[PDB]
């Protein structure tokens, strides 16, 4: 359902430390409990040299505050990534200028979007540009976070 794609995206580029600035979901339940299971803080991206891309980040599960690392596998499209799970699920970036902002979804129809930004600072222009992205999109639950919450861990 996600029509925008970044054009000639260079994955190597993304490299390094994010920060989940806002996310949002097609269904308030993806994104409503902090246990949610689609509610997940970037910390790091890493490509790997065959053009993968392990993503480092953090949920919580089960009262405390966890520590994931997956991999997104490449395909043939150079912004579409997928996660082996019980059912094949995308991850497209939508756009990104690598030194500012980074703007993604996840989708199977449910879907999960979020603005990461390269720092702990609220950034209105990467905000708008989530939101002009979004508003195409059917979500029904948005969150955002502030300076204070981005360097904690869990945004608590
Ligand atoms: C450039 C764009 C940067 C891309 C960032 C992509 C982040 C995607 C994380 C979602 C995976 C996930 O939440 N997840 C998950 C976690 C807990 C419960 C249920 N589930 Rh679905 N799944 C499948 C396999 C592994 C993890 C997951």
């Amino acid at each position: 359902i996600v029509t925008q794609t970044m054009k000639g995206l260079d994955i190597q580029k993304v490299a390094g430390t994010w920060y989940s600035l806002a996310m949002a979901a097609s269904d308030i339940s993806l994104l409503d409990a902090q246990s949610a299971p689609l509610r997940v803080y970037v910390e790091e991206l890493k490509p790997t040299p065959e053009g993968d891309l392990e993503i480092l980040l953090q949920k919580w599960e089960n009262d405390e505050c966890a520590q994931k690392k997956i991999i997104a596998e490449k395909t043939k499209i150079p912004a579409v990534f997928k996660i082996d799970a019980l059912n094949e699920n995308k991850v497209l970036v939508l756009d990104t200028d690598y030194k500012k902002y980074l703007l993604f979804c996840m989708e199977n129809q449910s879907l999960v979007c979020q603005c990461l930004v390269r720092t702990p600072e609220v950034d209105d222009e990467a905000l708008e540009k989530f939101d002009k992205a979004l508003k195409a999109l059917p979500m029904h639950i948005r969150l955002s976070f502030n300076p204070t919450q981005l360097e904690e861990q869990c945004h608590i």
